[PDB]
């Protein structure tokens, strides 16, 4: 086995919609921990974090709720290196993607040499200087990059954060809704990305190839997934806060993570931005949920040729 | 031209849902006849299958319906011998799947050297002892295997079975829902396979490629295309009794059966799981049986880059 | 900069529904010339053209409405070339594809060693004797084509044409319903297209790299894109007279566009068929509008990966 250490993070401020905080609660309801045992997983649910009310928390300059935010990842962080330090992959359902930070900061005190793919329709790589909105669920990778480190300014409730991963560490798949400021730090820091343009070029096959091998290729090391339920296209996971058309397929989203799952090297999975009450309809609420729960579980095995135990069926 | 024998089987009993017997009326009444004549090809109409009523017919174990199943399927291997007799390519306007083992039994006897290309989610390779829901659709594969037998326990309705095709004779291509014991007759027997994965990974171009080189590497042979219309996804064929998301494309399923025409082999077609009372619409009927025809017409000529006769059109 | 020309030309004279003639008013009340020049484009509008009404204009044999489609056409080019002279891309907003005859043509006038990349599921190259619709939308390339010339007979407002392009000069991109006489003059002339099967077959990378390689492979020379947006599938563009099932993607659209641009080489672009009144529903006619808009845009610079200025964002 891997084993499975679930962690709910019902957290919301990282952005304005708060049905996000719902995430890890119709996942649980969608039958999550019970479909992964059925599985060759060993599965330990960690709970739903307790984020406390942050009543003071005014905006810092254009960032809002930075208290709240910063509080809630330094709080998921602890609670990441734990379920590491007990041997397990840390399963993060999610709230908004801002919670990223202390998800993979917590991931890297276990493992410091982890690698991230981010699937996602946007690089969330906007400092606390460059971001329009403010909402810092677009805003996670900035404080995690070393090379970010002198145009992060004291955000209240961040200075825990400790850049833990370099520009060379993370590679990017889905990218179509990238900000201009996003896209000069892309370059300027020498990213490696497969935004949908790559991927209509190279096909989802050549895209996980060269990922993987980008990733791997010097030596093994632990991966972490943040997966951003956006990354795919709306028409599948259409219960969600910033959809963007022309996204990955049901398809191309299950061979992304069959293929991570197959490197044996899974070590943290963050399955974020899953908003319920964001369906038009209780049908695009199922849609979500159900894509965001195949995805997971074919982070852990589920094959679609098929699966069975080592055992004589016949 | 390569002429046409079609086939109404109008059968249900290989499973639960009834409305599969009307595949061959409304398949008609989309005008399949006469859009086949519109083509290079002479069709011949052997009309729809009379399949007696077994009233005394109880679960074999859990097989249910066995000897209906089993003379619907020996009625049918008669008829397609004997259209394959007359020099023309059978056709099967199927009702569920479990006809497979009549259609290629009937197709081989004429034509022992065949090789099978199967469409479909599912494996379908159940044998009486590995299935859970002793439903015959489910099973074809497993009757028609000579590895697989000894496997298969004396089952009522089909003694007049004779395995016909090897492991090495057969190619699976848009596999997404197979049960455990069917994935290890897979890796157990070396099956070929393309399952959805592989057609993310290599693309349905190369994916063709490689199931007609495998099919035809060592000679020429007859070709019988076996497609459930499942194995295409729902958003294209949704009244079909076992629909699973992230299923081929209608553009995939047109290049498959385009490339199979072009082989010039094609000798045995089936058109199965068509269920027009399971189309939550009638829009969605329509969609099934549009799509059901559009692949049946490619199977025979209809190119989408245009058709033309040996004529001086200018 | 590149600079662009806006002409529009609502135009429905070509085949039998009128609402095509809204096209150039929706698309700039979706704010096409306004997220243009958000871009790091120059946009100058030459206003929508005033076609006359000609009263007398019965069919020329089974040609429909020939005056008033040759006139439409004689009349766009005059403001093409115009506009071309001005040293600007020239950006049809039309009505239906008839018109491509006058934005060729006047394209040609200015850069006669043009090559042109023809988007659609259908070829438009029937001859006013070929035509069994008798409705010119599908009948320009005939007019435009050297070769052809000798079987264009002198039908009435068409006398001002000079065919401009060799059958060598055109590439098709996702057809998908060509009739028999339109398939006989692909094959006889020898004309390089890319159907829909070779689409499936190949994938839209290695398409836009043959096709950019067939057309700039001995020399650079100016572009002319001529878009029908029924190219791309129904579920994308629905508010179109002739929509196909089987077509391009919104994600194969944006992919072949934003490889035109980066030639450096387009020259001009024509955005045809949009028929707002065709939509079943007003989300229809937004999702067709929105997708021609986001195809419009990429042909000007608009990167998924995304855009940025050259200045220190940091
Ligand atoms: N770039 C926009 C959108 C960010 C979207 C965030 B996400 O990926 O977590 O949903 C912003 O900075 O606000
Ligand atoms: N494996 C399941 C599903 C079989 C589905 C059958 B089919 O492909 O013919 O629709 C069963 O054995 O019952
Ligand atoms: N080939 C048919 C259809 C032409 C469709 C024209 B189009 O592409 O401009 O919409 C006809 O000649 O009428
Ligand atoms: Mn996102
Ligand atoms: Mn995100
Ligand atoms: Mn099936
Ligand atoms: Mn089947
Ligand atoms: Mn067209
Ligand atoms: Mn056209």
């Amino acid at each position: 086995s891997r084993t499975i250490g679930i962690i709910g993070a019902p957290f919301s401020k990282g952005q304005p919609r708060g049905g996000v905080e719902e995430g890890p609660t119709v996942l649980r309801k969608a039958g999550l921990l019970e479909k992964l045992k059925e599985q060759e997983c060993d599965v330990k649910d960690y709970g739903d974090l307790p984020f406390a009310d942050i009543p003071n928390d005014s905006p810092f300059q254009i960032v809002k709720n930075p208290r709240s935010v910063g509080k809630a990842s330094e709080q998921l962080a602890g609670k990441v290196a734990e379920v590491k330090k007990n041997g397990r992959i840390s399963l993060v359902l999610g709230g908004d993607h801002s919670l990223a930070i202390g998800s993979i900061s917590g991931h890297a005190r276990v493992h410091p040499d982890l690698g991230v793919i981010w699937v996602d329709a946007h690089t969330d790589i906007n400092t606390p200087l460059t971001t329009t909105s403010g909402n810092l669920h677009g805003q996670p990778v900035s404080f995690l990059l070393k090379e970010l480190k002198g145009k992060i300014p004291d955000v209240p409730g961040f200075s825990w954060v400790t850049p833990c991963i370099s520009a060379k560490d993370i590679v990017y798949i889905g990218l179509r809704d990238v900000d201009p400021g996003e896209h000069y730090i892309l370059k300027t820091l020498g990213i490696k990305y497969f935004s949908m343009t790559e991927v209509d070029r190279l096909g989802i096959g050549k895209v996980m190839e060269e990922t993987l091998s980008y990733l791997l290729g010097r030596k093994k090391r632990p991966i972490h997934l943040s997966f951003d339920v956006d990354g795919l296209d709306p028409s599948f996971t259409p219960a969600t806060g910033t959809p963007v058309v022309g996204g990955l397929t049901y398809r191309e989203g299950l061979y992304i993570t069959e293929e991570i799952y197959k490197t044996g090297l899974l070590s943290g999975l963050d399955i974020m931005e899953v908003n319920p009450s964001l369906g038009k309809t209780p049908e695009e609420v199922t849609r979500t949920v159900n894509t965001a729960v195949a995805i997971t579980l074919a982070c852990f095995g589920l094959a679609r040729e098929g699966n069975h135990k080592p055992i004589d069926y016949l």
